[PDB]
Protein backbone atom coordinates (compact mmCIF):
# COMPACT_ATOMS: atom_id res chain seq x y z
CA UNK A 1 0.00 0.00 0.00
CA UNK A 2 1.24 3.56 0.06
CA UNK A 3 3.83 3.42 2.73
CA UNK A 4 2.70 6.57 4.38
CA UNK A 5 -0.74 8.05 4.30
CA UNK A 6 -2.28 10.96 5.93
CA UNK A 7 -6.21 12.03 5.94
CA UNK A 8 -5.22 14.81 7.44
CA UNK A 9 -3.56 16.50 4.57
CA UNK A 10 -6.36 15.39 2.34
CA UNK A 11 -8.96 17.50 4.06
CA UNK A 12 -11.13 14.60 5.18
CA UNK A 13 -10.20 15.11 9.28
CA UNK A 14 -11.49 18.07 11.07
CA UNK A 15 -9.81 19.97 13.74
CA UNK A 16 -9.54 17.83 16.93
CA UNK A 17 -12.17 18.07 20.12
CA UNK A 18 -12.41 17.45 23.64
CA UNK A 19 -14.69 15.33 24.70
CA UNK A 20 -14.65 16.65 28.00
CA UNK A 21 -14.90 15.23 32.07
CA UNK A 22 -17.18 13.14 29.90
CA UNK A 23 -16.51 8.86 29.06
CA UNK A 24 -17.85 9.62 25.60
CA UNK A 25 -14.92 8.67 24.02
CA UNK A 26 -17.12 5.96 22.44
CA UNK A 27 -19.07 8.54 20.31
CA UNK A 28 -16.42 10.91 19.44
CA UNK A 29 -14.50 8.48 17.78
CA UNK A 30 -17.36 6.97 16.08
CA UNK A 31 -18.76 9.31 14.96
CA UNK A 32 -15.38 11.06 13.57
CA UNK A 33 -14.95 8.24 11.42
CA UNK A 34 -18.61 8.74 9.55
CA UNK A 35 -17.20 12.09 9.52
CA UNK A 36 -14.14 11.21 6.94
CA UNK A 37 -15.83 8.83 5.17
CA UNK A 38 -18.66 11.24 4.05
CA UNK A 39 -15.53 13.36 3.43
CA UNK A 40 -14.41 10.82 0.50
CA UNK A 41 -17.03 9.88 -1.30
CA UNK A 42 -19.12 13.25 -1.42
CA UNK A 43 -16.42 15.38 -1.04
CA UNK A 44 -18.27 17.46 1.83
CA UNK A 45 -16.41 17.69 5.14
CA UNK A 46 -18.66 18.21 8.07
CA UNK A 47 -18.33 18.40 12.16
CA UNK A 48 -21.36 15.70 12.91
CA UNK A 49 -22.53 15.80 16.65
CA UNK A 50 -21.02 13.67 19.43
CA UNK A 51 -24.44 14.97 21.52
CA UNK A 52 -26.99 13.75 19.40
CA UNK A 53 -24.86 9.80 20.07
CA UNK A 54 -25.03 10.48 24.14
CA UNK A 55 -28.88 11.57 23.87
CA UNK A 56 -29.85 8.92 22.04
CA UNK A 57 -27.90 5.83 21.71
CA UNK A 58 -29.65 4.76 24.43
CA UNK A 59 -28.57 1.11 23.97
CA UNK A 60 -25.08 2.85 25.52
CA UNK A 61 -24.46 4.82 28.50
CA UNK A 62 -23.86 8.48 27.76
CA UNK A 63 -21.31 9.24 29.64
CA UNK A 64 -20.05 6.52 31.56
CA UNK A 65 -19.15 3.57 29.03
CA UNK A 66 -19.97 3.09 24.96
CA UNK A 67 -19.22 0.37 22.54
CA UNK A 68 -18.50 0.69 18.67
CA UNK A 69 -20.76 -2.18 17.28
CA UNK A 70 -24.02 -0.05 19.00
CA UNK A 71 -23.00 3.24 18.27
CA UNK A 72 -22.86 2.00 14.40
CA UNK A 73 -26.10 0.72 14.01
CA UNK A 74 -27.60 3.44 16.12
CA UNK A 75 -26.73 5.97 13.44
CA UNK A 76 -27.92 3.68 10.38
CA UNK A 77 -31.15 1.79 11.92
CA UNK A 78 -32.09 6.28 12.69
CA UNK A 79 -31.47 7.97 8.93
CA UNK A 80 -28.46 9.47 10.02
CA UNK A 81 -26.39 11.59 12.28
CA UNK A 82 -27.40 15.44 12.55
CA UNK A 83 -24.03 18.43 12.58
CA UNK A 84 -22.46 19.51 15.45
CA UNK A 85 -23.44 23.25 14.72
CA UNK A 86 -27.18 22.21 15.48
CA UNK A 87 -26.35 20.13 17.88
CA UNK A 88 -23.69 21.04 19.87
CA UNK A 89 -21.98 19.74 22.63
CA UNK A 90 -22.71 20.07 26.16
CA UNK A 91 -20.53 17.51 27.89
CA UNK A 92 -23.21 15.38 29.51
CA UNK A 93 -26.63 13.23 28.91
CA UNK A 94 -29.53 14.40 28.41
CA UNK A 95 -33.30 14.22 26.32
CA UNK A 96 -32.95 13.40 22.86
CA UNK A 97 -34.48 16.07 20.58
CA UNK A 98 -36.02 16.33 16.84
CA UNK A 99 -32.85 16.39 15.07
CA UNK A 100 -32.16 16.32 10.87
CA UNK A 101 -30.34 13.43 9.33
CA UNK A 102 -27.73 15.65 7.73
CA UNK A 103 -25.30 12.14 6.75
CA UNK A 104 -25.11 8.35 6.81
CA UNK A 105 -23.81 5.09 6.24
CA UNK A 106 -24.95 1.90 4.85
CA UNK A 107 -23.67 -0.22 7.71
CA UNK A 108 -19.81 -0.86 9.40
CA UNK A 109 -17.25 -3.31 8.97
CA UNK A 110 -14.93 -5.32 11.37
CA UNK A 111 -10.94 -5.91 10.76
CA UNK A 112 -9.33 -8.69 11.31
CA UNK A 113 -8.74 -9.17 15.02
CA UNK A 114 -4.98 -8.45 15.76
CA UNK A 115 -3.14 -8.14 12.49
CA UNK A 116 -2.02 -5.04 11.88
CA UNK A 117 -0.62 -6.10 8.62
CA UNK A 118 -4.28 -6.07 7.11
CA UNK A 119 -6.07 -3.27 9.37
CA UNK A 120 -2.85 -0.93 7.53
CA UNK A 121 -5.29 -1.73 4.78
CA UNK A 122 -8.08 -0.69 6.05
CA UNK A 123 -6.53 2.80 7.67
CA UNK A 124 -5.34 2.80 3.69
CA UNK A 125 -9.13 3.23 3.06
CA UNK A 126 -10.31 5.45 5.63
CA UNK A 127 -10.00 6.16 9.37
CA UNK A 128 -10.87 2.81 11.45
CA UNK A 129 -11.49 3.31 14.93
CA UNK A 130 -10.03 1.33 17.18
CA UNK A 131 -9.74 0.74 21.34
CA UNK A 132 -6.69 0.87 23.36
CA UNK A 133 -5.49 0.37 27.14
CA UNK A 134 -5.77 4.98 27.63
CA UNK A 135 -5.01 4.05 31.12
CA UNK A 136 -0.70 4.11 31.33
CA UNK A 137 0.92 7.10 33.12
CA UNK A 138 3.11 7.62 30.03
CA UNK A 139 0.20 6.78 27.77
CA UNK A 140 -1.44 9.85 29.47
CA UNK A 141 1.42 11.28 29.76
CA UNK A 142 2.58 10.65 26.48
CA UNK A 143 3.15 14.20 24.19
CA UNK A 144 5.85 14.30 21.67
CA UNK A 145 7.75 11.03 20.02
CA UNK A 146 6.85 8.41 19.01
CA UNK A 147 5.21 6.05 21.66
CA UNK A 148 6.52 2.99 22.61
CA UNK A 149 5.89 3.39 26.27
CA UNK A 150 3.80 0.77 28.87
CA UNK A 151 0.45 -0.37 28.65
CA UNK A 152 -1.03 -3.63 28.98
CA UNK A 153 -3.90 -4.67 26.05
CA UNK A 154 -7.55 -4.67 27.55
CA UNK A 155 -8.72 -1.77 25.88
CA UNK A 156 -10.55 1.02 27.28
CA UNK A 157 -10.70 4.06 25.07
CA UNK A 158 -11.93 4.31 21.66
CA UNK A 159 -10.07 6.98 18.94
CA UNK A 160 -8.99 7.04 15.22
CA UNK A 161 -6.14 5.79 13.28
CA UNK A 162 -5.80 8.59 10.61
CA UNK A 163 -2.80 7.46 8.87
CA UNK A 164 0.35 5.42 9.31
CA UNK A 165 4.25 4.98 9.09
CA UNK A 166 6.96 2.53 8.12
CA UNK A 167 7.23 1.84 11.60
CA UNK A 168 3.93 4.26 13.58
CA UNK A 169 0.79 4.75 13.52
CA UNK A 170 -0.94 8.53 13.55
CA UNK A 171 -3.59 8.02 16.34
CA UNK A 172 -6.64 10.74 16.53
CA UNK A 173 -7.87 11.14 20.41
CA UNK A 174 -10.44 13.93 22.09
CA UNK A 175 -8.80 15.15 24.65
CA UNK A 176 -7.82 19.14 23.28
CA UNK A 177 -4.99 20.07 20.90
CA UNK A 178 -3.05 20.60 24.05
CA UNK A 179 -2.64 17.13 23.99
CA UNK A 180 0.25 15.04 22.47
CA UNK A 181 1.01 15.99 19.16
CA UNK A 182 -1.54 18.75 18.77
CA UNK A 183 -4.50 16.35 20.18
CA UNK A 184 -2.74 13.20 18.17
CA UNK A 185 -0.14 10.69 19.22
CA UNK A 186 1.77 8.66 16.73
CA UNK A 187 1.61 5.19 18.56
CA UNK A 188 4.49 2.88 16.96
CA UNK A 189 3.31 -0.21 14.09
CA UNK A 190 3.34 -4.30 14.28
CA UNK A 191 3.56 -6.52 17.67
CA UNK A 192 0.88 -8.86 17.63
CA UNK A 193 -1.97 -7.80 18.69
CA UNK A 194 -0.67 -4.33 18.83
CA UNK A 195 0.59 -1.31 20.71
CA UNK A 196 -1.44 -0.90 23.61
CA UNK A 197 -3.60 -3.66 21.95
CA UNK A 198 -4.81 -1.61 19.12
CA UNK A 199 -5.20 -4.36 16.50
CA UNK A 200 -8.14 -5.97 18.83
CA UNK A 201 -11.03 -4.31 18.01
CA UNK A 202 -10.85 -2.31 14.78
CA UNK A 203 -14.00 -0.85 12.92
CA UNK A 204 -15.06 1.55 10.75
CA UNK A 205 -17.77 2.73 8.26
CA UNK A 206 -19.23 2.16 4.82
CA UNK A 207 -20.98 4.22 2.53
CA UNK A 208 -22.62 3.74 -0.82
CA UNK A 209 -22.12 5.42 -4.40
C1 LIG B 1 -13.45 0.10 23.41
C2 LIG B 1 -13.66 1.53 23.86
C3 LIG B 1 -14.95 2.10 23.30
C4 LIG B 1 -13.67 1.57 25.40
C5 LIG B 1 -14.98 1.90 26.12
N1 LIG B 1 -14.84 3.14 26.86
C6 LIG B 1 -15.75 4.11 26.86
O1 LIG B 1 -16.80 4.09 26.21
C7 LIG B 1 -15.38 5.29 27.73
O2 LIG B 1 -15.46 5.10 29.15
C8 LIG B 1 -14.24 6.07 27.08
C9 LIG B 1 -13.92 7.35 27.79
O3 LIG B 1 -12.67 7.55 28.10
O4 LIG B 1 -14.81 8.16 28.05
C10 LIG B 1 -15.34 0.76 27.08
O5 LIG B 1 -14.87 -0.37 26.93
N2 LIG B 1 -16.17 1.08 28.06
C11 LIG B 1 -16.78 0.10 28.96
C12 LIG B 1 -18.15 0.52 29.43
C13 LIG B 1 -18.22 0.59 30.96
C14 LIG B 1 -17.38 -0.51 31.62
N3 LIG B 1 -16.81 -0.08 32.90
C15 LIG B 1 -17.25 -0.50 34.09
N4 LIG B 1 -18.53 -0.86 34.08
N5 LIG B 1 -16.55 -0.59 35.23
Amino acid sequence: LPEHVDWRAKGAVIPLKNQGKCGSCWAFSTVTTVESINQIRTGNLISLSEQQLVDCSKKNHGCKGGYFDRAYQYIIANGGIDTEANYPYKAFQGPCRAAKKVVRIDGCKGVPQCNENALKNAVASQPSVVAIDASSKQFQHYKGGIFTGPCGTKLNHGVVIVGYGKDYWIVRNSWGRHWGEQGYTRMKRVGGCGLCGIARLPFYPTKAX
